[PDB]
């Protein structure tokens, strides 16, 4: 037997934020100084043709004079994200086919909220999940999520073949950054440190629903891809190489510039660690080379793609869903492997040829990459 | 069968009785009706001690300032951390296995929020193997260390499906505290009596699993088998409790409702979990309480009380869980943990132990333990 992705579905926030857009918020509410200049010029330069923001342009999130308060962040997250993620959620339902109440699992995640009760206990409120659905809201991995996600229904979706009872999981990630944008720039005036997190992330939520394949019903899409093995890789490290710190007005991003060069040295490390701990592919030499798979990368950046593909001996085509995502959507940390999935899944219903097996892959917080192998039934 | 084979706690070590907290009040706020109301319930929740990660000479209950946010992220490293550092590796030699055999962690905590979380750096400081399979749950509060174990025993059976051996560190990390002076004046200008200022105490605990694959002779034998975990979310407009986020932390709504609504719902809550248990479902004498043993989250003294009354228990039969919460308090997810110490040490019972706590989202998390 084996656990199966049977239903997928994203949806990126409405509202453009093109560098032109970006251009007039930082000018709107501050004058020019060496790190906006700098933070503009990059922002030309990360070629993502596309990110959104559930802001529209005359909103007043980017007009106000006050930077909004953790509360504030809270309740926007409550008022644009939830439904974002609602409606990717009940896509991916309809994807799958079956019937809400059947959903036995809730794998929730995101990094750009903090509440009590959770997005996800909000969800099964208007999913009209059953009373007795098995939550789980992921915290403190960031872009990582998407595959954390993936790996921890794995797990249990097997749990529950091991009892031989059906087991549907609902994969839910939802981003909102541009909440805090307002501060981000704020903080980047006040120290004049450049951010590029202003450059890179957008809003955006995705969702998976797995299948552990025990009691098929008819009104069910047949699986997608086989989830193989899953296999995260902490690497040794002084500090981490992104952080999304806690402070009086939301979370503040520091993301290193070394996370290129550690990307070219830690995926094909990850990548081996994940086919040696599989044990149907870990004894054959050939399934050690990158290029006899497909594969996708968090594209946490553009650098970050290139490095991985050049340390992987692939090339941009091999990777063509992964740049897609990001040209056209931006970094939307969690939902990204979900949203390069989907394009993966897509261009397979078009007549498209991809290999037998995939590897996910993506750089989570602690250092880790979380990766994953997924094969075509 | 998925069994625990360690358990440990460590409260924080600073007494936070009842002359201490007044003495933080009054030395920050002038006497209002709510400040004399708050502290007058404070002496009658019936905990006897409750803890603090900080002394009572801490610049925490001395500055003229409320912290900051990240001073409180900071706080929680320097204070939180190692506090679960130390319940994880007493735990781990509860159970007496290595470390590096650990396959997977669970983690929660409701009094931190950062990335990396906190059980990233419990990985390196307990050495734990680069592949370690980690989860830090969130939005769940007091459920949380019943909900981890829910988490983890199916983690584990999915590792008895694949054949191979699977050891589970859950760890909850809790420093209430560390809010208290953001709490303390968020009462003071709103006039709104918060009862979280009476409840709260600082604890981490950690247990280990097993799913009995691969057993090694230096492991510690099953302590309790865990047959099945059962979460009943009821309905409901918004949630009896909250923890919300704000500028300075979290700051906590206690509804009075709590306790009514604790002798309505666990009697379903207990019903759907041996209705949702195979081996039990059919025999009705399953379905009596008395013929378990229990262990409730104290949230409050009247929390366990109209639980004791609507499942027709005694005091005696919950006397961990009221000596859990008489010494140490309410420690959010870290108290059920503290229970099953409790119980373990006492037994060093009943055949069958249930298990159960709120969670946020109007949730009950249970479960249903057995003796081997
Ligand atoms: C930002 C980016 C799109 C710029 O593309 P590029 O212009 O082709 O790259 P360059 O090396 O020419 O960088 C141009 C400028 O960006 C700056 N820059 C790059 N990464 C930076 C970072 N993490 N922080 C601050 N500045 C950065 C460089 O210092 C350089 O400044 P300079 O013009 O004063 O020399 C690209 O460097 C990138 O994709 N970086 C990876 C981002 C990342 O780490 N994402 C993961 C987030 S968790
Ligand atoms: C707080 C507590 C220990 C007080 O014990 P008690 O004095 O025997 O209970 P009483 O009914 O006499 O309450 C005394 C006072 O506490 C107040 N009080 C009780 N619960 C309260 C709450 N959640 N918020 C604000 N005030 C509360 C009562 O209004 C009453 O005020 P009054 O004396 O001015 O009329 C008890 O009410 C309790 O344990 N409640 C449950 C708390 C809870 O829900 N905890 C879960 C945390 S998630």
């Amino acid at each position: 037997q084996s656990v199966s992705i049977v239903g997928i579905a994203s949806r990126c926030a409405p509202h453009k934020l093109g560098a032109d857009e970006l251009e007039a918020i930082a000018r709107r509410h501050y004058s020019s100084t060496p790190s906006l200049e700098k933070m503009l010029e990059i922002n030309r330069k990360t070629r993502i043709d596309h990110r959104y923001s559930v802001f529209s342009s005359d909103h007043e999130h980017w007009h106000r004079p006050t930077i909004p308060s953790f509360s504030e962040c809270d309740s926007l997250f409550k008022e644009y994200g939830i439904p974002l993620a609602s409606a990717a959620s009940a896509r991916a339902i309809q994807d799958w086919g079956g019937v809400p109440d059947e959903i036995t699992h809730l794998v929730a995640v995101t990094c750009t909220n903090t509440a009590h009760p959770g997005f996800d206990s909000v969800l099964c409120r208007k999913l009209g999940l059953k009373c007795n659905v098995r939550r789980v809201l992921l915290h403190g991995i960031g872009c990582g999520g998407g595959i954390s996600a993936m790996r921890v229904a794995h797990e249990l979706l097997l749990g529950s073949t091991q009892q031989g009872v059906p087991a549907r999981a609902l994969i839910v990630a939802c981003e909102v950054p541009t909440v805090f944008a307002r501060s981000e720039l704020d903080i980047m005036d006040k120290t004049q440190d450049v951010n590029v997190a202003m450059c890179l992330f957008g809003d955006c939520a995705a969702a998976l629903v797995l299948s552990n394949g025990i009691g098929h019903k008819a009104s069910e899409q047949r699986p997608i891809w086989n989830i193989l093995n899953c296999e995260p890789t902490q690497f040794d490290g002084t500090e981490d190489i992104a952080h999304f710190n806690v402070h009086d007005k939301g979370y503040h991003a520091i993301i290193d510039k070394r996370i290129p060069q550690l990307t070219g040295k830690c995926v094909p490390a990850g990548f081996q660690s994940l086919i040696s701990s599989t044990p149907s592919l870990a004894l054959e030499e050939k399934n050690y080379v990158p290029s006899n798979y497909g594969w996708a990368v968090h594209p946490g950046g553009y650098a970050v793609l290139v490095a991985a593909q050049d340390a992987l001996g692939l090339t941009a085509d091999d990777l063509r869903a992964s740049y897609d995502a990001y040209r056209d959507g931006g970094n939307t940390i969690s939902t990204t492997i979900i949203r390069i999935l989907e394009k993966l899944r897509d261009e397979h219903k078009h007549g498209s040829n991809q290999k037998d097996k995939l590897v996910l892959a993506a750089w989570g917080h602690g250092i880790t990459l979380e990766t994953a192998i997924l094969t075509r039934p």
